[PDB]
C-alpha cells in the first residue's frame, strides 16, 4: 500500500506528463525497443521498425503510445482501488497480446527513466522511489491475474 504522500508524489509527476502523452509515450516505447529489443517482436504494427530514427517517425507508434499512458494514467489515479481498470488490461496482455510480466518490468524501467530525463525538478529520489512503488503495485496485480488464467 502507498501513503497518501507517495500518491501525491506520483500523481504530482504524472500531471506533468500529461502536458505531453504523446512525446511522453514515443520516447518510454523506444527506450524499451532499444533496450530491450524482445519486446519489439510482441508488436506485429512495429518490428518492421530497424533504427531509432524510424521509431521516432512512425505516426503509428506515436499512437500506440498515447494508448498505453492514458491508461497507465487512468489506473494511477485510481490510487491503488484499479482492480477494474487493471482487469481488463491484465486479460488482454495475457490471452492475446502474450507479453511476460518480465516485459512490464521492462516497460516501467523505461518510465523511470524518461521521466527523469524530462522532469528532474519533479522527480527526484523521493517522488521516483514512489513511482517505483506504484509501478510495482500494479506489476504485483497483473501478476496475480496472470496466474490466475495460467500465464507464465
Ligand atoms: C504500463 C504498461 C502497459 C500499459 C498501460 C499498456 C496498455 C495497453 C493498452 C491500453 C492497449 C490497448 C488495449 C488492449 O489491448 O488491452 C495495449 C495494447 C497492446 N499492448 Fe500494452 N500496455 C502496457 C505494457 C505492454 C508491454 C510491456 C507490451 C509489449 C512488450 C505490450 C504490448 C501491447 C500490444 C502488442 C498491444 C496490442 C497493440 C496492437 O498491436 O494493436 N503492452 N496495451
Amino acid at each position: 500500500v502507498l501513503s497518501e504522500g507517495e500518491w501525491q508524489l506520483v500523481l504530482h509527476v504524472w500531471a506533468k506528463v500529461e502536458a505531453d502523452v504523446a512525446g511522453h509515450g514515443q520516447d518510454i516505447l523506444i527506450r524499451l525497443f532499444k533496450s530491450h529489443p524482445e519486446t519489439l517482436e510482441k508488436f506485429d504494427r512495429f518490428k518492421h521498425l530497424k533504427t531509432e530514427a524510424e521509431m521516432k517517425a512512425s505516426e503509428d507508434l506515436k499512437k500506440h503510445g498515447v494508448t498505453a499512458l492514458t491508461a497507465l494514467g487512468a489506473i494511477l489515479k485510481k490510487k491503488g482501488h484499479h482492480e477494474a481498470e487493471l482487469k481488463p488490461l491484465a486479460q488482454s496482455h495475457a490471452t492475446k497480446h502474450k507479453i511476460p510480466i518480465k516485459y512490464l518490468e521492462f516497460y516501467s524501467e523505461a518510465i523511470i527513466h524518461v521521466l527523469h530525463s524530462r522532469h528532474p525538478g519533479n522527480f527526484g529520489a523521493d517522488a521516483q522511489g514512489a513511482m517505483n512503488k506504484a509501478l510495482e503495485l500494479f506489476r504485483k496485480d497483473i501478476a496475480a491475474k496472470y496466474k490466475e488464467l495460467g500465464y507464465q
